[PDB]
């Protein structure tokens, strides 16, 4: 077994504190002094992409793939995510990510980040909704769209949809509030990028009056970036759902060694807050180096061309796609386990209620126990 | 500019007469460029050996790609299409979602059936779909039943693997007291239903069967018919066109042999649409001659790029007259100024009702 692991890391725009994460999260790993935990020396070859220029995707996978990687950890947006997924699948090489979980049901890609569509569903019962706007983007795919479409006609519920992803002009979120007024609408669904969210709750203050008797539902994981202080001061009701429990040992005890670090060397340590991507990126270090302790211990002999159509053996890379996808550890997110696909598995989303009564946790949700309120 | 335009052909599971009309069509076309294709069949039960396909008729280096997708293969097939820059040509569903370099040669549904349950006054109904054809009607049929108070109760199919099941749901219905269906399936899917409500009795006069579906005239409705029930078809090949009687005067007369289907089951609405995409495509290779735009391999990850922008343009710049009537092509490569017929069958006969078209809607004869 060699002494040194190497992986590639695929970072895009907007992943600066993720990828200082993940240099923080391989420097962790290989200090230390503990021959069982660090029985080789993880290395890394971090290149960025432009995911807007197809060329400068596949030529950033096969660089890495060219260096022989043992995996590529990284980043795709809705432009990337084919190709980049694709890729992994025909040469064998594991995909390890904290980006938006694919639709497809696919090899060769760990996807850090738990679905969220069973959670929705299970609070829409919860609340009642019976009738609402959903608001939606496509930037995460189209699982819960097509699930609340479904869910809505077979439940006879009232569902008014829009898609807002393509909007640039701030006015139009204005207009399309005051149609949903038409339809007395009091209950949002959105399920858009943080930074949407963001536009959108700023010209619901902007308008007024869309505050008081309103519940805005934030299907995001990215709970803690989202800036919602003025619409809840107006009397709002908001939910939303988050994987990081600040309460755990293993987040307080990684967050106080991060935020000492510093600026140059680790930006967006000490100026902002650590994104839940942050936290998926480390817990990703924390699988890899379990998935290759554990190939290690089974002394397995760990093993051509950027190119597609040229063959590749069927038993390549597959030693290494099953010891990641076998992993069961505590990180930041909680339980990690993966399913045959690279889903995440077994994990809890804890739900969070904001009322001008006060803010809170609100209960937690798993796949199993569905919603349980506390 | 190259005397040979060579493309590919992506084809699947039961698309046998599919593939002899783009065969044919391509013959017809042949006996000024010569048409080149080279066909890969695909399986899209794993979204790996779907990247296989396109990415070995890609490296054959085709200037376009005709073929077809299911709901499985759809994203990832159409999303190497825009990666990559190249054109994909194809008579199946129109993608829910707006993507660029696919060429949707069948035309949105919903606009017509909406425009009918309105001039039907529909507003308590059932609705049965499977999402094989995406959920482009199913999301139509939420919107409007919100903006109308429509009393919808709808059910999922799809996955409905035993056939008794589908009288346990009509059952249910009639509990409900409903009359009106809108069916939302695969022709064979409905053919199944259409026999359940049949093998059921009692369930065809007084009852109306608006069935969602292009293929309409593979749909086996007789029984249903003679028995009284109501039923509304949509279809987008007029028989009576000229063009169309004389590709299938031409068509039926081909051996077994060579061109499977042609003889022993009629011309399904999508085989009509490949021919109508050798004509698209035909088309699209005079402009980028006239324009004196160049077009004359490697593999999937490593200029034939660079002309795939023109090519995609010129595609969707057409305008021809096929046999399913005018074809045009918005931004997106969805079917613009296309017309939809409908068709109406009662115990009083069976006839052309009137047509449908996005700026007229639904207009009676
Ligand atoms: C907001 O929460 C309150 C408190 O439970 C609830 O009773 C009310 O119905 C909610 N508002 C909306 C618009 O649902
Ligand atoms: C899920 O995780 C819990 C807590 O980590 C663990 O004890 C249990 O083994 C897991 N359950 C299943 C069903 O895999
Ligand atoms: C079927 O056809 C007639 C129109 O000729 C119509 O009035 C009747 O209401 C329709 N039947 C049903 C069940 O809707």
């Amino acid at each position: 077994f060699p002494n040194t692991i190497s992986i590639g890391g695929l970072f895009m725009r907007n992943t600066v504190q993720e990828h200082s994460a993940f240099r923080f999260a391989v420097q962790l790993y290989n200090t230390n002094q503990n021959t069982t935990e660090k029985p080789f020396h993880l290395n890394y070859h971090v290149d960025h992409l432009d995911s807007s220029n197809s060329f400068s995707v596949t030529n950033a996978f096969c660089s890495q793939f060219s260096r022989g990687v043992y995996a590529i950890f990284g980043f795709y947006d809705q432009m990337s995510m084919n190709t980049l997924t694709s890729f992994c699948g025909a040469l064998h090489t594991s995909f390890v990510t904290p980006s938006f979980p694919t639709d497809a049901d696919v090899q060769f890609v760990i996807q850090m980040r738990p679905a969220l569509k069973g959670a929705i569903l299970s609070l829409l019962s919860y609340y009642k909704w019976e009738k609402f706007v959903y608001l939606y983007d496509t930037e995460r795919g189209f699982s819960v769209l097509q699930a609340i479409m479904e869910a809505a006609v077979q439940n006879n519920w009232q569902v008014t949809a829009r898609s807002v992803g393509n909007i640039k002009d701030v006015q139009e979120f204005r207009r399309i509030i005051e149609e949903m007024d038409r339809r007395q609408e009091k209950r949002y669904l959105i399920d858009c990028e943080v930074e949407r969210i963001n536009t959108i709750l700023e010209q619901v203050v902007i308008l007024g009056k869309h505050s008081r008797g309103y519940h805005y539902m934030l299907a995001n994981l990215g709970f803690t970036d989202i800036l919602l202080e003025r619409v809840m001061h107006g009397g709002a009701n908001i939910t939303g759902f988050q994987i990081v429990n600040n309460e755990n040992p293993m987040v307080q005890q990684f967050i106080q060694r991060w935020v000492r670090l510093d600026e140059r060397e680790f930006p967006e340590a000490k100026n902002a807050p650590l994104k839940y991507t942050s936290a998926l990126t480390h817990d990703a270090i924390l699988v890899i180096a379990e998935a290759f302790r554990y190939l290690r211990r089974q002394r397995v002999d760990v093993s051509g061309d950027c190119l597609a159509n040229p063959a590749v053996p069927w038993s390549q890379g597959i030693d290494i796609e099953r010891a990641l996808k076998m992993v069961q550890v505590q990180g930041m997110t909680g339980n990690i386990q993966f399913d045959t696909y690279g889903r995440r598995t077994n994990y809890t989303i804890d739900v969070y209620e904001m009322k001008v009564s006060g803010s809170r946790k609100a209960g937690y949700w798993n796949e199993y126990e569905r919603f349980v309120p506390f």
